[PDB]
């Protein structure tokens, strides 16, 4: 399915599968649903390039709808960690978790192409048994909506009221919309 | 299939016919809504003379069991209650909610009280809703336990956090019922 | 199974004897169907005396509840409605659509009104049809209850948002209701 | 659910508003319900032949030769055939509201009216797909005539109206030519 | 859903029957072919001279429980008028054209369908071949008496029912199949 | 399945293609297929951002943001993109056809083109429902802005036109401005 | 599983190694993932070389009409010539392709099946929508018939009658009718 | 897991056999399993147009259009091609150990051989069942033909034999024609010796 680009060197031949080779130019690919295997990956990808230069950027490609808020916050958390500034992109969609993640980006280096969607909208989960548990998954996903309000008004300039307004409910943004938002810095415009 | 005793009636209609009431299975709308229509047809028939409920069952929606309740303080006959077999959760509210001095069991019958149960799947703010709405259900529902039984609300709160069983003697002490039912 | 009561009555006949109706169930065409005849019924063998609707349901299908309330509404007996157990949805617009001053609900009976549910699927235009009419219904049902309750429309809207619950208590200070239900005069003998 | 009995002589409470006169089309219609309602129609023709009879419609529509079924026998009998619309009328539905006797098509102020085209399939080869579109097609127009003759709208207009699902207020189904008058409360 | 009684109390079928209507209205099996010459042959018992009335609003179904019907209606005395009334198509078309000649009739707007008979064969090519025998040759036996009820050639029976054969009551008429449109 | 090609200087079929800067679209477009094909034009750029690209398109469409992530890459990078249908080019795959570069937009004689409106569905609360409507529609007027942009039809006509399935010919495709050429087989 | 052959040292499934000489498998019903591989191989192979032979073995029930019309037209587009061979079955579109072949070089083994019909579709919902998929079937089956009078010599009337129904036909029968030129007999 | 041997060359163990020319129809025969057995036939022809072929079957047997893919390729090439029955050959299965080449059409002591008529379906209009009956039947006579020249049995024979399933041991399949030799084991004296 994955194609195979081969590239002529001087011993011979060198064959990567299309996102191994990106990824040998720091790009990394939040394609898919945000779960833990694909949280695991690209932690481990961005603490590999790292190691190998803590000083030339990192390009985060978002092509998401979101999924798990923790293994969304593992991403998060390993972006935060690093040294080398992380760009994010939106191509195609960013939404929920896969949109918190596009406002991470480095400052000035969060961008969208300009028909690319963007959506936030509130956490989801549930709760089954008896008063007292569904109390616990309650408090939980509204102690975990509160975190991810506080992180994103940060980094918008959005106030947290603002957001808890903004989110209530599906919030579909163009390109344009995400920048005036604070989601994103720019919308990458075609070269010449 | 149920038999027909001799006017014909099915056994339990003859039963009805001296004003006792079957509670017999899990609490829905449907045996609600009969229950507390017969209440209503019984205190039609006679404003004074006691009703029979019997109750063997395992509790169901707290909303229906809270339609026959509500019947019960309603009308002017007093509602006996008799567990037997077992009563367990709503059941065992309903079982607690007959006419004080008239509130039995016998004596190897079941009583289990617990907190109610629910879920909800959705946004934060729908879970949210529906932690409160259970929340506040279920002070509701210890409020009513502790008039009907003495006891405190905050010890209603721990006795219920997890099942617990109790014999017909100790659903007795707890101030559940009034008595157990002796031989026969 | 449903007792029988001695000519020989299952409960429910019974109770439309004495012009008691049941909506105890989620409303569907043909629990509609039902009370609206026993309604039509009732009218005709009586046209002054009030009619008793008793009320635990969860709601259900919109146009179902409207053929409920348009033939209340149309016939002329007084239609009380009781709250016994729930009213939900569909359910409490057909508690408050009882005639003013014979709206009641029992002490412990859960009232929780929210916006209609409904659904769509295929082209954008098939979506903005349906999307349109369900917005339209949602208008019509909260002009009603903001007449019904004395609040106003935008009250109504916002307060529907989401699943609401009231007490009978609060119902009452809402207007959904006119009475909390108290027990009936019995001797202490 | 329990249909209940009403005393008079007991009835379930249907055959009770029979015995006046009222028929209920309160269901999808398919053939079992097109076959009840023409032998009440036909049933209570034999009964009294000038006496008018009540159709009560609370139906989201279904089979168009059931439809018919009920439509054919409406149009046959003497008496005529009061429609009203009470919870909501949709499609086949909605055909045999306009279908009432002239002057006596009614509808109470919420109920619901909603008028589409026919809905089919077909499966197999190219010439079985020709021959079920070549019939619903046919069958399309003859529903779409008989509504403009019985609304007085253009077939062009209805064809326009049905292209979609169309929903229309009680007040509109009236301006529309479906219905003769909202029966409103007193 | 339910079916009413009218008032003796009969269910609505029931009380057509007492007038000598027998209704075909639903998909042909056994069942409904035993009932129907059931019927049949109680109405000719009851009186061998009166017009015995089949409605028919059926898609068919299984050719021997057709058979069942058509023979019955040849064997009997009393004509028997058929009325198509919303749809007959295949077996129930074939049983329209079947009743009494000059009592066949058709609402305005009834629907009728003519094709072939339809059906199946798994196995050994032997039992392949037993099966498709058996079909054509049912089929050859149901446009022989197609043809002589219809005056169409059985030619042309055979052409005109290759493949689904929508017909309008009056197309139906022109084709033989019915004597008369029944108008208002 | 899929056979393998080995040059001396192995490849399985299609990364063979990909080595003359063919990309094949050949099924429903979901976000895996997209997220392949805009990696395979930012490393054919990088390779050459000169050279024309070719992109296959034999596709009944899928997911619309999917679709745009295919569309943006393909404007944003230097080389011209090229498109063909070859068997079937339907919804977001006759858009994609629509966006090759203007000049190189190809279909074979036969090739089936097919435009519709967006497809989508919404349950739930009648709010829930009415975002998820505003949202279709918004994403129709988007496609059809850019559908007017790229073929020269007017907006009326792109939505008066898609308003139910309208199947085109390759031929048909190229009047409406969809393609530039229809490329014809040589003569013998 | 699919063997290995070995001719330093080269493995090559069978497919594979037949692709080597030019040769190209139909040998599945046809959907797109098999029209979109067997049209990739054809183009590759031009660029091999675009004078000498394409071999394109036939053993197909038919399938998706696009994606037969894929494999159809990239066959006519490039310039060596395609030659078909029946071993097996041809049905429906596979019968269709394999009357596409290259003039003079169509052939099918003796004992190979060859059925034509019409295509075959499905429609559902709104009596406009069925008109639209109805229009479309029909117009897709004229244009197959059109192409298939074009390469038998039939006239366009008598392929109508003809596909009407399944209609078997031996290899020697395709031969008369016109789909493949010869017979290719055993040595 | 097929096991692998070890130029240094390693093969599955299937593919090792076909360098000596030796194909496994050893599975229900579908249009996948003939496509592959007709490729290494066309593949080991190009190799040595000479040098016999070996057919390896144990099948019960499957499509007839995909056996006949089989059976016309194989009539087809120059090289002899030899057919062993080891374990069972059943319907096509033994229609196409029948069609090895004459003299060399073999099956060990214990294989299972069983012959009976074609198998398939019908549905829809009684038109539609005539022509897939009419089918069928002509399938059955063109397999009962060639049966018939290969065994020398005749053609009401196979007809009448193949009405129903019909089990033959190794040397019964030898005395219908449909094997020539039953490949008895040597004793340990002939092994030696
Ligand atoms: C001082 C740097 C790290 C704070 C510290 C340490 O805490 N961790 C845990 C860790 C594990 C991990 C695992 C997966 C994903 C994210 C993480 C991660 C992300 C953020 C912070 C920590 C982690 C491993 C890391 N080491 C590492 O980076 N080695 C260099 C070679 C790296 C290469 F090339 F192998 F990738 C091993 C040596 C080491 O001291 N540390
Ligand atoms: C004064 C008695 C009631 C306060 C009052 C009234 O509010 N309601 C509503 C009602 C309906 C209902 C329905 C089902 C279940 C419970 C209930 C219920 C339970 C508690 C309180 C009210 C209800 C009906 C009842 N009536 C009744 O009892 N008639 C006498 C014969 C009755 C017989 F025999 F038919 F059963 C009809 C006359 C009437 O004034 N009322
Ligand atoms: C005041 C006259 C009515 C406006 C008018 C008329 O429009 N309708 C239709 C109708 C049918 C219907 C059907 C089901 C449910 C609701 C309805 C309904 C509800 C509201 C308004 C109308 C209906 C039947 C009713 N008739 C009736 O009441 N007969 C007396 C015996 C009644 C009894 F006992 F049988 F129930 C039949 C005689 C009659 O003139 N009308
Ligand atoms: C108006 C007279 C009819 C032209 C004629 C005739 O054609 N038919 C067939 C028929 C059958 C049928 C069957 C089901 C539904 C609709 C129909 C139907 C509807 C419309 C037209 C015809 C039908 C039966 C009817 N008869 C009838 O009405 N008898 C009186 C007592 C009837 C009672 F009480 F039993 F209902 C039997 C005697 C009779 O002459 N005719
Ligand atoms: C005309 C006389 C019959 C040739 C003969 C005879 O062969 N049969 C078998 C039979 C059974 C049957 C069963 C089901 C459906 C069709 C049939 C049927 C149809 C056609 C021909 C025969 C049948 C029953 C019938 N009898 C009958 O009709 N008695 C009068 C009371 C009738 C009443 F009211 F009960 F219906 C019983 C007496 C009797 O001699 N015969
Ligand atoms: C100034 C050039 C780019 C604007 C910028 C940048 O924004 N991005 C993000 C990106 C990531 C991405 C990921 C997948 C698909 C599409 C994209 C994509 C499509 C359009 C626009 C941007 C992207 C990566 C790209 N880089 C790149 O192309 N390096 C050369 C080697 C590339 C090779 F060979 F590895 F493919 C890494 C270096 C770099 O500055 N940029
Ligand atoms: C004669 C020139 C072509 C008309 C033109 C062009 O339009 N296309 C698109 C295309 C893409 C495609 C994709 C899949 C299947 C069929 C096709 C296809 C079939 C028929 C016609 C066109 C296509 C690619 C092709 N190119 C090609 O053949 N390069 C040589 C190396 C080829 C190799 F070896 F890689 F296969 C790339 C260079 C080029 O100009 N063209
Ligand atoms: C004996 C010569 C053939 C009559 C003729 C020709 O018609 N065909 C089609 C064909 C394709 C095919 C495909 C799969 C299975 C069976 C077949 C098959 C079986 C029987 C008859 C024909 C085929 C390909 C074959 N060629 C071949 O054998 N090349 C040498 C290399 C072969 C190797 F090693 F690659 F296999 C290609 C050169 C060639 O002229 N012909
Ligand atoms: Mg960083
Ligand atoms: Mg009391
Ligand atoms: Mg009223
Ligand atoms: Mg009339
Ligand atoms: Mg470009
Ligand atoms: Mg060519």
């Amino acid at each position: 399915l994955i194609p195979t680009v081969i590239e002529t060197t001087n011993r011979g031949e060198r064959a990567y599968d299309i996102y191994s080779r990106l990824l040998k130019d720091r790009i990394i690919m939040l394609g898919s649903q945000i779960d833990d295997n694909v949280a695991n990956s690209i932690v481990s990808q961005l603490l590999f390039l790292q190691a190998q230069d803590s000083e030339k950027d990192i390009y985060l490609y978002i092509n998401s709808p979101g999924g798990s808020v923790t293994a969304g916050f593992a991403i998060y958390d390993t972006i935060q960690h690093i040294k080398p500034d992380v760009q994010t992109i939106c191509i195609g969609m960013a939404a929920s978790m896969g949109s918190f993640l596009l406002a991470a980006g480095a400052k000035g280096k969060r961008f969208a192409l300009p028909n690319a969607e963007v959506m936030i909208h509130q956490p989801l989960g549930g709760a089954q048994g008896q008063a007292t548990e569904i109390e616990i998954a309650a408090n939980h996903i509204l102690k975990t909506r509160e975190k991810l309000n506080r992180i994103l008004s940060e980094r918008t300039g959005q106030s947290i009221e603002k957001i808890q307004k903004d989110t209530d409910r599906d919030n579909f943004l163009t390109a344009e919309e995400a920048k005036e938002y604070g989601l994103i810095d720019e919308v990458m415009v075609p070269e010449t």
